[PDB]
């Protein structure tokens, strides 16, 4: 059976992007979005079209128990993920005393409670594949360094990383590797980019595809920034 | 008057460690606990003891209305901190299947909603002092590197990272530094040790004074030019 | 058609990313220290794979006759679209134990290699008017430090600070410069790596290869581990 | 008491911090490469504040004369406790202009005093038997690189990884072996260009003094950072 990625936020962006480009390396692709239901099944048609099979689900990452259902029921049906792509987060930007409690919750816990809620139910079925995997997440360039505006989303994109990197350290003995793309500024004051330019959805959709392809095999635990040089 | 510093978790361990310190340097230490009033109440004394003003203040700093109102009634009182030193966290330790909800939430929140919680009310009668000021937070090597069965504390302690360094940028124009410091292996942790001193170069564990040395130096008036930093303080395990 | 110099390319690492880059496209030149019948088994290997190749010999830390040869090579073949700079070797030792030797040459054969061989190629490759790949190759050990190597750890550690910093002089020109970091690559620390084995010479070229792709495009002044998850 | 080199400490960041040793209660040889009325004024400034000082002249690239002077003086005065590297020069320009000049003697100056000032220390060092201190001096372009600096960027990023490499073979010791790494200091003779551009991107808006680096280099050194080994301390203003 061909192997399967989860791209989340996959509807458009550089989630969609991502998933036509994992598609076009050969992987069985299903979408996922919140709620632009009519966004996801053009993709889908689009990923058919390349000659893979797709179909997409709908949840809020925040919904713990809902999406534990939908993924379990979807395994159920269509087998373990391969590979699972963390694209979906969301930012609030604002300066830190005038942030909002929604401000901050909701950017804290799309991020981590995402992470949580849409791998929990899926790393076994991924061991029981026995034969590898891939789990890459989307950060930021302010999780790394931080960003003024951004003390959530810094925060939040920071503690991907984290999260990140100590999985990768879990799941090395079954051969599942975890990494984490780091974009900077992206189309979708650049006077401090050396590129000069905004990147393209493509050229973070590609980092991402390399990671996930068998020839990446031994990245894990990594970082990869593709922000034209900003950091 | 005379700089006054409040020092999440102080009733014990590192915290402790780093109160008295930031009082031996000559700064007013507020103590915090969550439940251990008692102990809090030794660590005052002990401040009293060596020169300085002090009481101590309860709250879980996940208890967000709770925490705000406390603040803001102790600036009230006793005027703004200059420092906030943010060493209070937790840890639920597991393979990333076997933890639980609160496994995960609890250690997530307790540094990521606790950052937030104490640092929003006292932000602003910090910066109406208007004489700079100093935050601290504690991370860990598990933030910076991951370590396995930590993946909620690796998360969270990450997460501090990049809100100190975030903080740290829109702070600097009123000369305030924010800084994290990440210690490795310390006295204080439990554990069952022979496989983590083989992986650390000085080849024992730290004490919580090498870590509150640290915590002191960045608080003093000589590391004015030292913001966004993470410092580990780790015997060389990275 | 785009053209690369890869040094070191008679073997190992080096071999694996020359026969790589061909198998993506480009003609590529090998090179080699002194092992002729080597080197021009993988010129031989490029041709059978459909590009053209040739190969140079030279020591890395001959100035005067590295810019001799190379400033020749591009006068009768074209500048190179990109280079590959796989220059180095340790000699290992306690510190205050390593000779002159033991110290100067490690150092040098990465450092000067640098300078000798990106000198007499940095403005043939910008009068391409098309952009431009360098990837400097250093160490697990560059980023980290590692007992019996303060020679080779400064090496490697200085091949990245360069690379950042050409990334910077050259991004206007849209040539990516960046670092891949290998780890223990097979050509006993294997209880300290999380994949548990050490890295085929192919798994490092693979991202050599990708870093060189049209699809990096917007990632430079990047520091690239293939370790195996060990930092 | 404990005997502390600082090399490049005739004046700017080496001076601060030899003053700031000094005050601390440590012993402190000065060094200078060519100025040696520089040097002595502070010598006498160390000796003013109660501890013993005397300055040793040489060029940190003769590795030879390095040798011969830092084992006389070890003979002399005994090991050293601890040494401060304050050693390198920039020679800035576009890489495709960089003479064989500007190359090698950036490389060399920082690479090669590394070793030279170093190796005939450590095992004087591990002789006294009560741990010791090595802090070198790197710069916020060995961290990220600067345009203008592919050689000085080279320089300083060796010097990290030399220094995180040593701190491994000296842990056990108990002598810890950290790099400050600068941002933009005052006295310190960088480009118009280099000064400007660094100015913009400093999130406290201003340059440093050189007690604002000198204390960490201070701190590292005291007794009190005993669990601090194999790091690279950044002081420069947030830049990064």
């Amino acid at each position: 059976m061909t192997r399967r990625i989860l791209v989340t936020g996959s509807s458009r962006g550089i989630g969609k992007a991502i998933a036509l480009q994992l598609a076009k390396a050969g992987f069985d692709v299903t979408v996922h979005a919140r709620s632009r239901q009519a966004e996801a099944e053009q993709v889908v048609q689009e990923i058919q079209a390349l000659g893979q099979n797709s179909h997409y689900l709908m949840f809020d990452v925040n919904e713990r128990q809902t999406v534990q259902q939908i993924l379990e029921q979807d395994v159920e049906q269509h087998g373990g993920f391969y590979g699972v792509v963390l694209n979906a987060g969301l930012t609030h930007d604002g300066a830190f005393p005038a942030l909002t409690d929604q401000d901050w919750d909701e950017v804290i816990s799309t991020s981590l409670d995402g992470f949580y809620n849409v791998l929990k139910p899926l790393i076994m079925p991924m061991i029981h594949l026995r034969k590898g995997g891939r789990i890459v997440t989307l950060s930021s360039v302010s999780g790394i360094m931080g960003n003024r505006g951004q003390v959530n989303y810094s925060a939040a994109k920071a503690g991907l990383i984290g999260a990140t990197k100590a999985l990768a350290l879990e799941l090395a003995k079954r051969k599942i590797t975890v990494n984490c793309v780091a974009p900077g500024l992206i189309e979708t004051a650049l006077k401090m980019i050396p590129l000069q330019r905004m990147g393209q959805v493509d050229e973070v959709a590609s980092v991402v595809k390399f990671l996930c392809s068998d020839e990446a095999s031994y990245v894990t635990r990594q970082v990869i920034s593709v922000n034209g040089g900003l950091i």
